[PDB]
RNA sequence: GGGCCCGUAGCUUAGCCAGGUCAGAGCGCCCGGCUCAUAACCGGGCGGUCGAGGGUUCGAAUCCCUCCGGGCCCACCA
């Protein structure tokens, strides 16, 4: 006997299955045919901003125990072509099988995959080095995310129960009864958390896509996780599955202090003053920009963020900030950002008498219409709405590696239900 | 004492000095839609009679008179 992890990513399909589904038909397998698999399996989240990804960039691991390495690689390979879609162009599928005394050493791998950019021959690489079982798919852009995976740290972690549905139920649109989930989410949150946003009416834990997925809930707990499972209405759930998960734990994100420029394709945390003010332009997107240990940061607030542009444009030039998010296309797109400071903002007004005065000449102070005279013009503060504390994106507007307010233990919390 | 600017839906604005689809648009808002691929025009709807008063004309937001409100400049007196 021998413990083992299996690793696997890309093998989906824009028309295509899941990944996580893909695992669980390869675990069954194994659980039957050749051992036990150990514990819960792992969906580990990696860098939000790789073009490969097909929808989340999410990739799966599983300890096991067999009895021959060899049988398992066979058997694992088999379950992927047969129900991988490698038709597709976007699905470069990769497997990993690494002795668990072993998987520490990855790491570093695992940890460069969640927060920057990775190569192909970077991953053959660690496989070259403790001589890694692989299967390697066309071009294996999956070996990837199969070693991360597996290496992947979990200081911190969520769980996720992720139920599907009948093979013939595929296809067709998901049927079920939505109020329940509101029963849930108001009987359970935040112990489940991002299910459903209420201000905004949304259940974001269903799917609407040609995945097997049915729902997929998130929590704290597996005693949550069940106590929602049954608590909810919805079509015959086939199987189902709980997951060790990096959601909600803004691995993604770098620190501004371990680092010297900021490049395109990663997430990070920075603190800032609006050196120009917040802004639209059509579709309901504002834009601004801070001054930065950096220079000049321009961050995005797109309209899929809702009610946190509400917030967004408050800001005036000067005000102290905290923005996480990843940054493409040079600027940083607000996961949450933290309002450290206010600057208060006064306005100058000209006098009155009868009414208000006019300027009478430059540097001859202001006269009545009332024929009076004052020299200087009326300067007032002016109280803001906005208030310091932490502001993130509404639940369905979250990105699965973005860890909600509600998870933090910081004071100033404006949590968006 | 004189000389200018500016005021069109809640904001920001086309059109205005070439006056005859008298009202276009982006944001907001109301209402929906997409998606647990951070996302640079996703939609529909309501909404202005064009600062106020007045005059010319077949007719003005659109040319003229003046007023309210914002705000500016040059001189003079001292
Ligand atoms: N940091 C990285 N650098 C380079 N490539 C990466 C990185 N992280 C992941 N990838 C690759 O991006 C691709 C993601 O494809 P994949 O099908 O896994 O998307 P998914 O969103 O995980 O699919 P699904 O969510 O439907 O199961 C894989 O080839 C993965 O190895």
């Amino acid at each position: 006997h021998m413990r083992v992890w299996v690793g696997i990513d890309d093998t989906d399909s824009s028309r295509g299955m899941c990944t996580t589904y893909l695992a669980v038909l390869a675990m069954e397998r194994v659980e039957r045919e050749l051992g036990k698999v150990i514990g819960f399996p792992r969906l580990i989240r990696l860098n939000p901003t790789i073009p490969y990804k097909t929808r989340g960039n999410g990739a799966v691991s599983f300890l096991v125990e067999v009895d021959d390495v060899g049988e398992l690689v066979d058997v694992v390979n088999e379950v992927i072509i047969e129900h991988a879609m490698l038709d597709d162009e976007k699905t470069n599928p990769g497997a990993v099988f690494v002795d668990e005394e072993l998987a520490v050493k990855l790491k570093p791998f695992a940890d460069k995959a969640i927060k920057d950019v990775l190569q192909i021959d970077e991953a053959l690489f660690v496989i070259g080095k403790y001589f890694i079982p692989h299967l390697r798919h066309k071009k294996g852009r999956g070996l990837i995310g199969a070693l991360a995976a597996v290496g992947a740290e979990l200081e911190d972690f969520t769980l996720e129960l992720i139920a599907y549905r009948y093979p013939e139920r595929f296809g067709t649109e998901r049927e079920y009864d939505e109020e329940s989930f509101f029963d849930m989410d108001y009987e359970l949150y935040p112990q489940t958390f991002d299910n459903v946003d209420w201000c905004n009416d949304v259940v974001v834990c269903i799917p609407n896509t040609p995945c097997p997925v049915l729902y997929g809930i998130r929590g704290e707990s597996v005693e949550a996780l069940y106590k929602a499972m049954e608590s909810v209405k919805t079509e015959p759930v086939d199987r189902r599955m709980i997951f060790v998960t990096n959601h909600a734990t803004d691995m993604h994100l770098i620190g501004e202090e371990e680092v010297h420029r900021l490049e395109n394709y990663r997430s990070y945390r920075l603190r800032g003053r609006v050196t120009l003010e917040p802004y639209d332009i059509e579709g309901g997107h504002v834009f601004f920009e801070i001054d930065t240990k950096f220079g000049s940061v321009k961050c995005a607030a797109f309209e899929p963020t809702k009610q946190f542009r509400n917030v967004i444009r408050l800001l005036r030039k000067g005000d102290v900030v905290e923005v996480y998010g990843s940054m493409k296309k040079d600027t940083i797109n607000l996961e949450k950002i933290q309002i450290v400071e206010l600057a208060e903002i006064w306005v100058e007004k000209n006098p009155i008498c009868g009414r208000r005065m006019e300027s009478a000449g430059r540097g001859q102070g202001f006269r009545c219409k009332c024929r009076t005279k004052a020299d200087e013009k009326l300067r007032e503060k002016v109280e803001r709405e906005l208030q310091p504390g932490f502001y993130e994106v509404p639940p369905s507007a979250r990105r699965h590696l973005s860890k909600p307010l509600i998870r933090m233990n910081v004071e100033g919390r404006h949590i968006f239900r």
